[PDB]
C-alpha cells in the first residue's frame, strides 16, 4: 500500500520503501535528490481509519546545503484514490536572537497518479 | 555534541546516535520503550547558528499500539548549557469524517542534565 | 473585497464586515451561530501579494459551551477566483496535567461561490 | 482575572480588557504600539481546567506597516502564579509562488510579574 512513488501537488516526488518492522526509507526529489527516513504503524486498526506515519529530510547533499530540515506528520488512506495527507514543520538553524523566526508550518497531499 | 542521553522537562528520555552520514538512530522511553529515526545537518554553519534536525517515533511496540506517530522539528545549540529546542506534531489514524481533529501541535526542550 | 459571505469546503459559512480601521467583525455558522472578531492589513502592497488577516471565535453561545476557541491566520487573494487561505489552531481549556494534548492544528480555504 | 497588564518572556507587553460578553480589547507594545482584538470563554468549567481565549494583531500602525498579522491561541490559568500559555501563527502577505513560505509558528507564555 505505501511502498512506491508519490507525487505532491506542486511537482515534488518521493520514493519510499515500507519495511515489515515499521520502517520508512527512500528519497525525496540529481543535484536536488535527498535522503529520507521515517516510521509508520505496521498494524493499523481495521475499522476504516487511516495509517499513521512520519518522516524527515535534512536539506544537505553532495551539491548543496541549506542548513535546514523538514518533518512531515500525517496518515495514509487506502482505496481506489489512495492518498497521504500531511502537515509539515520546516526548521532552519539560526542565531540566539533570530530563533523566534526559525520554523515554518505548512501542509501537503500526495497521490499515486 | 548530539550523541548521548537527553531529558525532557517532563520526565521523558531519549537516547540517540548521530552518524557521520547525517543519520539519527536510537530509542525514546520496557513496555514504554520505542524506536526512533531521523536526520541532521552534518555540516552546519560556523557563525554561531544552531544545527537543524528532526526525528520520528511511531507509537507501536511489543506491548502496545496507540495507532499514532509524533514528529519533532528543531535545532541543537551547543555550549556549557547545551540544549535541543523543538516543536512537534502528533497525528492519530482516523476515519474520513474525524480527520479534522487528527493532529496535535506542541513543543519541548531537552537538556543533558 | 473582503466584506461579504464566505464558504468553507465542508459546509461552514462566515459573514464578515471589514472596517476602514483594519477591523473584522461578523458571525460564524441559530443554535450554531457564533460571534467572531479579527484584524486585517488595510493598506496592502500593490505588487500582487495577498492581504494578511486573522480572526477568533470562542465556542460559547446562548445554546451551548464547548469550553474552547479557534484562531485563524492567513491571507486574502483577489481576482475572479477570490479566496482566503488559512491555517488554524484550536485550544480547549484543560487541567494542569492534560495541557500537552490541548491544541489542534489544521487548515482551510474559503470561497465566494 | 484576565483584565490587566501581561509581560512576555522577551520584553513584549500587552494590555487587555475582558468584557462581560466574551470580548477582549486592548493594545500590544508609541511607534511600536498596535491594536488587538479577541474572544474568551466567559463561563469556564469549575473543575480546575483553564479558560480558553484567542486574539489577533495586524502589524500596521501610524508609523509602520509590515504587511502581516499574528494570531495567538491558548488558555489562562489562575492562582498565585497566574499565567497565559499560548501558541501563535504569523502570516505575511505573499505572491502566488512564495505562499508556501508564508507562515511562522511559535509559542509564548505571559505573566503578571
Amino acid at each position: 500500500g505505501i511502498t512506491g512513488t508519490w507525487y505532491a501537488q506542486l511537482g515534488s516526488t518521493f520514493i519510499v520503501t515500507a519495511g515489515a518492522d515499521g520502517a520508512l526509507t527512500g528519497t525525496y526529489e540529481a543535484e536536488s535528490r535527498y535522503v529520507l527516513t521515517g516510521r509508520y504503524d505496521s498494524a493499523p486498526a481495521t475499522d476504516g481509519s487511516g495509517t499513521a506515519l512520519g518522516w524527515t529530510v535534512a536539506w544537505k547533499n553532495n551539491y548543496r546545503n541549506a542548513h535546514s530540515a523538514t518533518t512531515w506528520s500525517g496518515q495514509y488512506v487506502g482505496g481506489a484514490e489512495a492518498r497521504i495527507n500531511t502537515q509539515w514543520l520546516l526548521t532552519s538553524g539560526t542565531t540566539e536572537a533570530n530563533a523566534w523566526k526559525s520554523t515554518l508550518v505548512g501542509h501537503d497531499t500526495f497521490t499515486k497518479v
